[PDB]
RNA sequence: AUCCUUAUGCACGGGAAAUACGCAUAUCAGUGAGGAUUCGUCCGAGAUUGUGUUUUUGCUGGUUGAAAUUAUAAA
RNA sequence: GUUCGCGAACUUCGUGGACAUUUGGUCAAUUUGAAUACAGAGAUCAGCAGUUCCCCUGCAUAAGGAUGAACCGUUGUUUU
């Protein structure tokens, strides 16, 4: 009842022999070839275009919803670790680097470069659990690594160092503005640090 | 950010089948449908009824035949 | 009586069989107030998509994992 498109023959490979609505079909036969597998071609791309338009689109809603999306959060699971060293540079980084991705509400302080720490991470719970796995599973905090400085590449073995999970628990409010790792020089300052969130506890002295 | 799992949705592509595939102001149904069994037990999701098509829906193309047939106008 | 056969002088005598019958056989159609018709009016070949179920492939969403990436992050005249 409308005639606004038209519905042609879906050639192939395997029909083009066979089809002869479309004309050229024996008497031009490379032309009829080139048209078949043309159109065989036309309709992969088509797809292949769909697809892309559509990753394309996701994109473009992911990066904007994100933005949109500053839900009230009516509960922060949070996970508090201490080690005994991080010297190393690779440690660090992926505490950063993940923490940043997981909009993880938190800090890892700890004493003297060499010296214990704490870390505190808080927020959803799958992420906390993701951060505890990185932690423990993924990171070997007894492996052996290389320090780049100008005098010389230092090598820091530590079999010594460990880590370990305090808390597991679940805040009242998350006062931690976002994901403050530090070092400091002694322990008092650390606590100062640890309560200007109103919250020195997560430290455990052992 | 990279890789994978599941479900789905959209599609490319490749197949098989339509004896199949629906629908219901229906009756019942994980508060057990229907089935297994070595008999100790085990699986666990439709069944009943009614009914619409079902050697098929929608569209295209050819050959044909069918009989397939040619405008006006001035000297 | 009507046929077929055989004995005696086509023709005739002597003789042995067999001898029903009709129902089941109306073209329809049109023009009638019997004529026209004349058996009664798309075929065949071939694509494609649909529907269902499967498998693969790429994308999307949900979820859910696993893993990577250096390095530290935030509450009296020249360097003021």
């Amino acid at each position: 009842l409308g005639l606004l498109p038209k519905p042609e023959p879906k050639v192939k490979l395997s029909n083009m022999m066979s089809v002869f609505e479309n004309d050229q079909n024996i008497t031009d036969p490379t032309a009829w070839e080139k048209v078949v597998k043309d159109q065989v071609d036309l309709r992969k791309r088509k797809h292949l275009e769909e697809n892309e338009r559509r990753h394309e689109d996701a994109i473009k809603r992911r990066k904007e919803a994100v933005n949109m999306n500053v839900e009230k959060p009516t509960v922060y699971h949070c996970k508090v670790f201490q080690f005994k060293n991080l010297q190393n540079p690779k440690i660090r980084f992926k505490l950063k680097m993940n923490s940043k991705e997981l909009s993880l509400k938190g800090l890892c302080l700890r004493i003297r470069d060499d010296g214990p720490g704490i870390i505190i991470v808080v927020g959803n719970e799958k992420s906390c659990k993701f951060y505890e796995n990185l932690v423990m599973k993924r990171i070997k905090w007894n492996e052996d690594f290389e320090l780049h400085t100008n005098t010389g590449d230092i090598k820091m073995d530590m079999h010594n160092n460990s880590i370990s999970k305090t808390w597991e628990g679940y805040l009242q409010d998350c006062k931690f503005k976002g994901w403050f790792m530090k070092v400091c020089n002694d322990q008092d300052s650390l606590l100062r640090t640890l309560g200007q969130f109103d919250s020195e506890h997560f430290y455990s002295p052992v």
